[PDB]
RNA sequence: ACCCGAAACCGGUCGAUCUAGCCCGGGGCAGGGUGAAGUCCCUCAACCGAGGGAUGGAGGCCCGCUAGGGGUGCUGAUGUGCAGUUCGCUCCCGUGACCCCGGGCUAGGGGUGAAAGGCCAAUCGAGGCCGGAGAUAGCUGGUUCCCGCCGAAUCAUCCCGCAGGAUGGCCUCCCCGGAGGUAGGCGGUGGGGUAGAGCACUGAUUGGAGGUGCAGGGGGCGAAAGCCCCCGGCCUCCUGU
RNA sequence: CGGCCGCCGAGACCCCGGCGCACGGACCGAUUGGUCCGUGAUCGGGUAGGCGGGCGUGCCGGUGGCGUAGAAGCCGGGCCGUAAGGUCCGGUGGAGCCGCCGGUAUCGCGGAUCCUGCCGGGAGUAGCAGCGUAGUCGGGUGAGAAUCCCGACCGCCGGAGGGGCCAGGGUUCCACGGCAAUGGUCGUCAGCCGUGGGUUAGUCGGUCCUAACCCCGCCCGUAACUCGGCGCGGGGGAAAGGGAAACGGGUUUAUAUUCCCGUACCGCGGGGGUAGGUGCGGCAACGCAAGCCCGGAGGGUGACGCCUCGGGGUAGGCGGACCGGCCGAUGAGGCCGGCUAAGCGUAUAAGCCCGGGGAGUGCCGUAAUGGCGAGAACCGGGUGAAAGCGCGAAUGGCCCCCCCGUUAGGGGGGUUCCGCCGAUCCCUGGGGCCCGUGAAAAGCCCUCCGGGAAUUCCGAUCCCCCGCGACCGUACCGAGAACCGACACAGGUGCCCCUGGGUGAGAAGCCUAAGGCGUGUCGGGGGAAACCCGGCCGAGGGAACUCGGCAAACUGGCCCCGUAACUUCGGGAGAAGGGGUGCCUGCGGGUGCGUAACCCGCAGGUCGCAGUGACUAGGGGGGCCCGACUGUUUAAUAAAAACACAGGUCCCAGCUAGCCCGAAAGGGUUUGUACUGGGGCCGACGCCUGCCCAGUGCCGGUAUGUGAAGCCCGGGUACAACCGGGUGAAGCACCGGUAAACGGCGGGGGUAACUAUAACCCUCUUAAGGUAGCGAAAUUCCUUGUCGGUUAAAUGCCGACCUGCAUGAAUGGCGUAACGAGGUCCCCGCUGUCCCCGGCCGGGGCCCGGCGAAACCUCUGCCUGGCGCGCAUGCCAGGGACCCCCGGUGGGAAGCGAAGACCCCAUGGAGCUUUACUGCAGCCUGCCGUUGCCACACGGCGGGGGGUGCGCAGCGUAGGCGGGAGGCGUCGAAGCCCGGCCUCCGGGUCGGGUGGAGCCGUCCAUGAGACACCGCCCACUCCCCGCUGUGUGGCUAACCCCCGAAAGGGGGGACAGCGGUAGGUGGGCAGUUUGGCUGGGGCGGCACGCCUCCGAAAAGGUAUCGGAGGCGCCCUAAGGUCGGCUCAGGCGGGUCAGGAAUCCGCCGUAGAGUGCAAGGGCAAAAGCCGGCCUGACUGGACCCGUAACAGAGGCGGGUCCAGCCCCGAAAGGGUGGCCUAGCGAACCCCUGUGCCUCCCCGGUGGGGGCCAGGGAUGACAGAAAAGCUACCCUGGGGAUAACAGAGUCGUCUCGGGCGAGAGCCCAUAUCGACCCCGAGGCUUGCUACCUCGCUGUCGGCUCUUCCCAUCCUGGCCCUGCAGCAGGGGCCAAGGGUGGGGGUGUUCACCCAUUAAAGGGGAACGUGAGCUGGGUUUAGACCGUCGUGAGACAGGUCGGAUGCUAUCUACCGGGGGUGUUGGCCGCCUGAGGGGAAGGUGCCCCUAGUACGAGAGGAACAGGGUGCCGCGGCCUCUGGUCUACCGG
RNA sequence: AAUAGGCGGCCGUCGAGGGCUCGGGUAGAAGACCCGGU
């Protein structure tokens, strides 16, 4: 048989590359030796559209002369002033340790580990509930509706990510979806394996139907996980 | 291993000037129409409202031999062509998912695919070049001077055997051994169950006569113990197979 | 037909002569032999094949020779040899060659669709047309001119055939000298040949920068590398991105932004001054020369998308005036020239600012949006583009005039204004759009920070002057001849960049200026045809054509009225439909200063057939199916209903995740983080999406069973191998969820008979029985379902019904506006599609002069009937034909372009699928290592100790066996009391104390007796020590992950990762298999291993998918022996007792029985009944059968020897079943038995060997093993199917014999049962004889011909024939046998006419004649079947038709010979051809014959239509590229 | 028409008759055919 598209996407073609040369950079907090027992105030200078975010982003400049770029919040103001360290005054876009947020706040951009940069909560309309505070750990409620539990000494911006709503408009031509698709890169148009060939897809064939049933199992090697992989359950309930 | 021919398999390499996809940088699309959002104006009334007039340039919008791109029908010309896919008329898109150019990347069980098993240099249900390699076949074709002597077979058993082989039968050449041999006929000693014929067994087969109540059936007939016939069955004989 | 006579006739038979062969004999050879004689009636064909001899070729060892007085070789002849061949003679040739003996070898050719080279017929033929049809006249050159050169005329292109210039080409560029070859002809010409030349840069480009991306070093992986890779450091990467600087005139045969002249600019360095160091004007925006050098930082610029509009400007264009020139008539008018580069200096517009000013019952402004106390009107100013203006620059260029003109030259004039339009070319601002955000760096400018030098000094971005500026490209084409495609290729690259006037909206079409060309290169002739390609027209009809309105035709621009169903309210829509359109004269209006330019109206006059007059330039409407739309696809037969799409919904994943690449290292998603990334399915929109979890999947659990290695325990082994048990993860077993997961959603009876028929209803049945919708459907076989509409006529289309073979709800159901080169039906209009074809034009065809092939070719080439491998130009018998050439049409050569579309075979392949076989990755998991430290719990071990033991009986709560009736007691005991304790709360154990001397049987009970004492245990449990693991919790120090250059910090953590091993899962990836026979193959069956009867033909043998049946067991008796008896059936007689229970007598040849089929054999037995036994045994020999003759592994059977036995008195018998079926190699393993053996020797454990028995291969003489191919490939097969031929005729079509009868009587007017005998090859089938290195299918169109079994026309006979008509039959093939509807249809059905509207053959006639609707590839949909790939003689949409005629054939046209010398003219007609004619109707006979009436003929006599044929242009119509007019 | 014909006329034992060339169609693809040519 030939390869899958997720096969094919394994070897970094430029077919399924994404073009990180036409975006504004990567989103990263500072390090952590700065924003660690020292509170660092600074101003934004510009918001701009990244080209593949799905959020805006702002340029921020520091007092010790530092220059970087965020993920603007929802409100965020040109020219406004804004402080990351653990005695940053608790307001939109000022990023402080999970331990000093009080609980029943909207944070965004959260740290998996003290000082990994911010993993959590970065698309845009997004936004995450403090629930409890311990010693050992702060839980918090992801978009996912999943409460996960960080390291108090986690990094996280007050506020929500601006952007949302974005679904709420339909995309209403192939056209639109093709500059949204070819602006990051992403395999599009796709094809279906029922109209593949038998030779293509484990659901290829002359007549255009499963032979088999979508539901794979977790342990099938790489070219059979197609369909629902290790799906609990199917259909609408 | 007498000689030539396969489709195919395997290794290492070569190709994205064709074409497919994606990235960086560039060039291009006469003229006309329609009239979305938006911004309004005027009149009569005023508790409602009704009517009229503008501006505005949006669209995978419309007409279009602009350029450019595509290829529906004639199943037209040509069909040892101008051309190993071209020409004419007709037709379709023609501001967009548009067309084209220079620089790059993706390489063969791999790439790429708006998915036709399409495209990857006139080659694609697994490219090309050299090598394994003079590959293999029970299948097709071929196999070069003369005279002389003898001269077949397509029948039995076995094989994933049925277009192929092996053991025998039938042919030919040479040698040992040394007195019998038998294709034809006559007479004799034995064997046989075919043709024909026949009913003595086994099984069929038309009618009639006699015997047998014979566990049969049909009627009449009787409290009930059984009778009277017809038919049927079973034997013998005659008759026709 | 019954006989005879004579002849003729083979290679047969006879005779003479010759050869060889086989055998025997004599004689003679220094290697197979030679000569001669004898016999051959009993020797003489020959494929496969065997054997013997001989001929020829190259070279070696010997031997004997030839040759320049002529070797080899070659050409024509003579002789010899059966022959393969040898040798001579004549000629050419000029240098080597041969006989014999013995060796040796790339040793002998007609084929292989053989290889290489050369040459024929096709052929002096095709081609030199189609898309741009271009030449003519006079002159010149030259041996030579359609083709070369000049002038004139006539033409083509003119938004490209013109101008410029990349890539590519590499000298093709220029001049001179030429035509052997090249150039589609010629050539004096050339992109050709020869000889000489030609490319000049500080400013143009490379060079510099960086983008996507690439390379090198370190590092890591790999056995390794030239291989893979993250991160660090370095470098490269654009001749169209960014990026210092030049523009006119002139010059050469060929270079010029490069050379010369003129005028400039840029970078570096230097010299002399100056500004500034130390300077001013403005409130301000700002104006300014506004210090030098080194280092750093900041800002700006470089620097950016798409759509759209306003403003300013410039090229270019138009009109007018004036001066020169040309034309015109020295009229009017038209045409030509009237030009201005960089650089330098110079400023406004918009935009943005800066002062003053202080508004709203609001003012201000734009094309538009808009702006204002967060500061508007309004008055001043600053900065700020493209341009214009001045110098450059009129000594230059352009135009004109004059003198000299033999060559060569010299001078004089002018080059000026106004108005309008105006870019796609520049500058500058608004506005709008993004789920789309539309590059970086070098470089340059400014500002700011630190540092350095400067006072009789430092010093510029300002002025003047001077010097220097490297390397490489530069010619030419740039394409209908300079590139790629083999070409001077109609393609592609590059149409990549640019465009005067008129008409016109237009970069449209047409004409035309400039520029270019006559080289999209063979010319000439012609009523010079037929026919083909391209174009124009066509009377009357108007789709009657056809699968289908294919093609063509109608409409057409603009203005004004007007515009439907439906609808997603946007549309449909230019719906539909109606009126007008020219020219001239004159007015009015809009913007405008304008009587400049553009645009919009009005009135009148007038001409034609026609006024968007050419050119340009929609035909329209109504239903249905499918897909929402724009878009994409099989480059080269399918553009679609297929794909994509926005939208809906489902699944996985919190990041060291999920999914994926890889051998690993590392990596893609990822400069990402659930509004996200990845994986399915449906597919806009509207309404909806029902039931089922039994099956197959997936997910969760897993108490319990199974479950590998490892570990532990016991046995074994002087140690192991080996055996048994325990622990035992994942996975299965099991349980639960899950269907927008794969799929499924049934089936019988009767009813409610206010008829009959329906579901209310009751019985099996599953996980459940199809809900809403839709339905003869792209799904319906019957089917052309039935009804209604459409037509004269309807296999169509639309509406409806439901009997849905085999619809149905996200493999979605129904509906749907708009959309579509999709399929489909109808209507108006239109037309040469057709009736029915006829004219005209241009190019071919044809002839003449040139260049000049190819496909193809065994040799040839006439027919009828035949034989034949079954459809012959060549054979047999006949018929006919003198020979050659030109033009044409394609019947045949099963013509040419191919080692068969289709089918079968091959132990041949490839792609694909799966619950086919066997494997490899990935994934899950146990164990070992990395791997450490604190505790807790649990499960097993060793050392000890505890309480805890109701079987039934009892003083009593005996568990087991042993010694053992006494043992305990100050070595302190009963009977009293509370405490803890286990406990079947039965009832026992025990600390303390009142207590100070007794307690149990032994005896009997108990299936087994002592709480008499002494011992070992067994059943549960706990605890003290040590060992062992499993799980749980915590820790950091290994290890990992993040931040950071590092230091170090943080997070996880003995997990994970890595290494080794063990089990599972695993079409993700591979290698394979999927048998054979077969009246093709498949399905079926097993004729695939055995036994019996027939076939089978009286010895033996004998086949078929021949006929009739059995076997894959069973029996300790159904085996051995001995003794005794006689069976089945029937008759007669008997208590219950009968048809049948048991008994007596007789007949009784087996009619019974013998285990099981059939055949054979069995009567004092081989049957039945009894006794005794195991010979169904051990060691061996020979023989028969499978398998004749005639080969055999294995197996079966028979005759015996010996041992030990059985029965019998003995003889005698017994090696399974009375005989013929009931079964199986190698290797391996198990068992029995008693011997041999294992590497220097010996012992032990273990292994190997010899003999016997057993486990099975049924495809049974012994592989381990599923499918699709329509994407298919290869080698083959007429050993083998489909079409066609051949054989046959069951079947089909058509007859005949007899006569039961039916016909009022009457068999035969007509029909003719039941039976019987035939003909044809026109239906189908059967066989498999020709054809698989190809013979192209059905239907239709065109065209020719034949048969009669006659539909009509001609003539007759019978009749249940009155007439008109009918029914049946006979002769007769000259003629006719037509037009339409649905359907691909043949056929069949239907419609209106007709004399009738016949059936058949010709390779189911006819594709080198056509068409391509069906069938039968590759694409796609629906239904059904299959897990799947997929399939369907089931529907449905699309889907290629090649040709230069060699021979013959036919149609026409010519040159010759012959016809006993040549020529002209007129005739004859032997033979051949014809249909040259065929057939309706009307009047009259006649309302007559006939007939009751109704009705209704015929002979004869007249007229006329249609079909067919042969002619003609007076009449009519068509055309009329002569001609005339608008 | 292989029995390959009949008749009238002109010619031979220099010469009747004909062809090319010429002007044109009652004809025509080349050939052929038909009229005219002092």
């Amino acid at each position: 048989g030939k390869s899958l598209i997720q096969q094919r996407r394994g070897k970094g073609s430029p077919t399924f590359k994404s073009p990180s040369h036409r975006f504004r950079g990567a989103v990263k907090y500072i390090p952590l030796n700065y924003t660690q027992e020292k509170t660092l105030r600074g101003v934004v200078e510009e918001i701009m559209h990244d080209p593949g975010r799905t959020a805006p982003v702002a340029r921020v400049k520091f007092e010790n002369g530092i220059e970087k770029l965020i993920i603007a919040p929802e409100g965020l103001l040109v020219g406004q002033e804004i402080y990351i360290g653990p005695d940053a005054p608790i307001a939109v876009g000022n990023t402080l340790p999970l331990a000093k947020i009080p609980e029943g706040t909207y944070v965004y951009n959260i740290e998996g580990i003290p000082g990994d940069g911010g993993k959590y909560v970065r698309a845009g309309g997004t936004y995450a509930l403090v629930v409890s505070r311990e010693p050992d750990k702060v839980i918090v409620q992801l978009p996912s509706g999943e409460l996960k539990a960080f390291n108090p000494m986690c990094r996280a911006t007050i506020g929500v990510v601006a952007g949302g709503g974005r679904l709420e408009k339909p995309l209403v031509k192939a056209g639109k979806a093709y500059y949204k698709y070819k602006a990051r890169n992403k395999f599009w148009p796709t094809p279906r394996g029922v109209k593949m060939n038998a030779v293509n897809h484990p659901f290829g064939g002359k007549e255009h139907h499963p032979g088999k049933p979508t539901t794979t199992s977790r342990r099938a090697p790489p070219g059979r996980k197609v369909g629902h992989i290790a799906a609990r359950r199917t259909g609408r309930r």
